[PDB]
């Protein structure tokens, strides 16, 4: 997708991470139409050295590891981040991934 | 300021009344060079009627009272919330409030 | 979606309602990001008073009930139908769906 | 004839050598004012070696063979096999054939 | 067919209803991709009252309506019936049908 | 004459020599005010190896190689001909000989 | 044919009426090409109170009578009676009606 | 004067050599206004050895010598002779020498 | 002939009448290919009062009667009388008559 | 004076030096203002051998020899001539001199 | 003559009365072509009332009255009266009649 | 001044020199605002030779000397002059001096 | 800020660090959005040595050494201390810093 | 003098007022070349109510009129001025009144 | 003369009164080439009245009264007035009356 | 000031020395707003050597010197002189330095 884009998911890719329920997002983007098992498997999963970190901080990762590989997808990924967010109900995040438009 | 700023803070006005700790945003503001001990006192105040409302969501209303009212201020609003809120430490909202830009 | 494209599953209805199975069809169509618990039940039911019909004839009118729907669809609908049909394994029907363009 | 008349017989093969009975279209082509004893014969028979293969699999073959030497023939082959296949009463067939255009 | 063809076999239906054996000619026009058993049946037959005429003159007046047919066909009509007198053998009314171009 | 004129009793020179008494022709054509008692004595005869030849195709060689010499003539010689023809009363020839024109 | 024709012969009737003997003229004119039995009768005839004059004046008159009609002809009249007079061997009219133009 | 002239007298040196009388003409063209007691002397006269040739043909060629030194003359020489010749009453000769023009 | 020549004759009328003889220049002008017998008559005779006239004065009126005839004739009448003068000798009346133009 | 004087009274020179008496022509036109004792006497007087001369043939040289100096003068000549000889009376004289114009 | 003239000799007629004999000019002037026995007998005579007028005092009114006649004249008049006076030797006053031009 | 001036007092310095007193004219001009004691003395006076001279033509050579002088003079030179001489009530000269111009 | 600037401050640099007290325009420059609890050090502090000079004269040079630093400054710094000075109540000042402007 | 030069002393006649000695600048600008012993009077006096005024603001309120009055002068009024008081050693003052300009 | 030329000598009647001796002046004027014995009465007179004026007051006015006829004169009057006081030697008011031009 | 102005009093440096009082325009040219105690000085005192000068004429030099530093002076000078002139109440001088102009 566009430049403009990545960008914006990129410098708030902590605020998307924190309003929207990761559980509740992984298994409807994968479900959205996006990513497949494999996807999800290896963005919910991680390098293995997270061992390392806190469980506090794993999820967080993994959350933060999701939108970036939904950045990664074709342009609609705006319009399909969007929606399915739409449904997650962090509408406050909807917004914040949507007002950058307009 | 322009009619893309006020609409920017207007539905983006949870996030930035999260992250910001509002003492710290508050006593800078005023301390910033915009509001004074008036405007703050209304801000930080309320109608009076508020007292309905408990203790969580009053702090969380004034707070949202405040960029309400630092929208309303001159066209530097943007430009005086950005490095005010770059002070706060809420890095992660001055983000928030400056992409939109760019 | 496009004129052109209406006509072409409208009159072809009968070789895409051939070829490809149902089951493995609609599942996957609604799995595939289309219609949803709602929309399949409506189509893939019917008036009611298809009960005089015997039983090789509903199967094939509900299929044909299906393609009808996904052409209902928003523009994609060729690209989405063409894809999931390269999915269900009907090859042969998904050059039929394309090959009328190009 | 033109280029994307081929292709459409040529991946389409299989529709047309499945919904036509070839016996009802062989001896009703060469009937049309198409082939003749000498090319029925040569496209009806095969090179010989398709012994090895099953009684299913050979009057497919054939009639798989007889499309390619229709599209084969002069500008008309198109109208002239959507005539014929209108005639053996492949209707479903003869629009595969036809609505490719329009 | 076009204007200055009809009034060629017109004039010159003497000639061509004169060289061509109409057995040789009736059964393969039909034969050709012309008319069908209704068509020549209504010209090989005539109106019923012919039987006044004598033998000599029923079977030329028979030839003689069925180039009136032919040219009544479809604008190859010409080049239908050149190719086959081409094939009755008749290669001096061939010449005769043709020569009027070029 | 013309090309396209020579071309026609060239190719046409057997329903032309078939129809016109040669007789009635010859002694006609000489009359017209065309050839000569030299013109006709020439075409008339032949080489005089001929005599190989039997009698029903000497005076059929004869008549063909008059329509030869009258070709020959000058520009009107299709008009010359047209109405020397006209006379002899052979009217379809004459109209063999006219309708490639107009 | 032209009008400076008819002038011609009409005012230069009497060199041309004397120099061509009028039998080796009239059996050559209708013979040449011109007119007929009926033509050179009602020419060479007169009205019939011509028989008041005498011998020399009627032949004469015959004669004079004859160019009239073949002045009548068609525009050849002047390239037809040139050449019939080139052979009737009266050379010095021939010039006569040949020398008005060049 | 004119080429055109020369060619007229000279081709027809033979009609106008007859119909005009030479006395009538000779003693009246030095009469009219042309030659003179030398010239006609030198133009009746010859060359001497005309003896050789019978009376008939001498004052044939006198005659005919005379037109050519008419011809001679200035350019009226047309309207000279033709006037002349008006005189002479051989107008069937003046139209002869006037006719070619007009 | 032109204005300026008949007023030229007319003044000098005198000289003309006087240079030349008149016997040598009637019976010459006449003879020159202008007047006739009846013209020089009327011009050399006079209204018939004359006679009242003596002899000295009638010859003179006569020679001056003719020059007004020869003046009344066709444009060469200059050109005519130049040489005819020319003819009778006196030369210092043809210069007079000619030497105005040039 | 102009060119196409001089050549007038040049050849004109006898007409003008007849009419015109010289007595009453060169007292006069020295009268005139013209010449002077010095000129008329070297005009009227001549080279001397002149002696050889008859008493006819001196006075008309004399009065030839007068013109010839007049011409010699100044552009009026003309204009001095005519009127000096319209006083000499010799009128028909002075429209000579006179008439060549205009 | 022209204007500028007349006003000259008008003037300055008293310069021009004076240094001029008046005998040496009139004798002369009526002698150099311009008056004559007529004119200069009006002119050097006068009305008759001069009479009154004293010796000293006619002759000068008489030379006075003559070059108002000669200045009467034609255009010349300039040109004829300096050569007149040129002659009388009265340069002096030639000068004044000339020196106003160039 | 002018050319054409110094040209005019020139030729016409006789005229000048006669009419005006001399006396009256030096003692005038000198007083008129032109010369001076010193110009007039040497003007008055001469090269001291002129003694050789009779008083006649001393003061006349002197009154000579004079014009000039003036002429000598400033363009006035004329309008100085004109206007000295209009008061010696030499008016007649005046005029010459005057009229050559207007 | 601009040029034309800093040269007004620049020399009426005097009246500025006269007319507005130190305290109450320093404690509120800063105060104002402008310097810093470092900047306002550096600049009400000095190198040092100014110890060799009397109280007068350090805050005059303090007070001094402020202006130079405001106008250090963005290029608001006009606006901000023409603000700031409007509160410190030294409009008679604000007025000096202004009205160069306008 | 201009407006922009009246407004500048207006509101600058506090600071004017104060740095310059009125005495040293009363006494000199009078002196100076523009008011007079009536001027500075009316000037340096007031209305005469004033003695309500205590001492302290009586000079002030003079030399406070001082410059109204030499703003009312004539367009060098500066440039007057703002030597007068380069003059009166007021430098910070002649500053003042000049830097506005350039 | 010219209008700035009459202002001259009328404002500056004084200067030019007073530094030229009048007598000097007067009898030089006069002498100049300008006034009259009737003007320099007129002018050196006055009205009569000038009587009750004392003597030092009369000959100022005289003089005057002067420049203001000399100034009445021709357009020559400065030419005139400039030179003739160059000699009255008064070189410090023919300065006066020319340095205004150039 | 410009060239025309230094001439001006440059020539006319006498008349303005004599009728202005020199202590009446020194100390007021002074005075004016012209030169100072020093200019004044060195003009109203000379080189030194000038004591050889008796008296009348050292003063008279002294004004002289005057106005030639006046010139001196800047573009005014004109208008500085001619006003303060004005009140010396030299106004016949004022004029003089005046009248030059306009």
């Amino acid at each position: 997708m566009p430049k403009r884009h990545r960008e914006h998911i990129r410098k708030n890719l902590n605020i998307l991470v924190e309003w929207t329920n990761y559980e509740r997002l992984a298994m409807e983007c994968v479900q959205q139409g996006i990513l497949t098992v494999q996807m999800l498997r290896n963005t919910q999963d991680l390098n293995g050295k997270p061992f390392n970190m806190d469980e506090k901080d794993v999820r967080v990762e993994q959350h933060r590891r999701l939108l970036l590989k939904i950045t990664q997808r074709g342009p609609t990924a705006y319009n399909l981040l969007i929606n399915a967010l739409r449904n997650i109900n962090c509408l406050d995040a909807a917004v914040l991934l949507e007002s950058v438009d307009e």
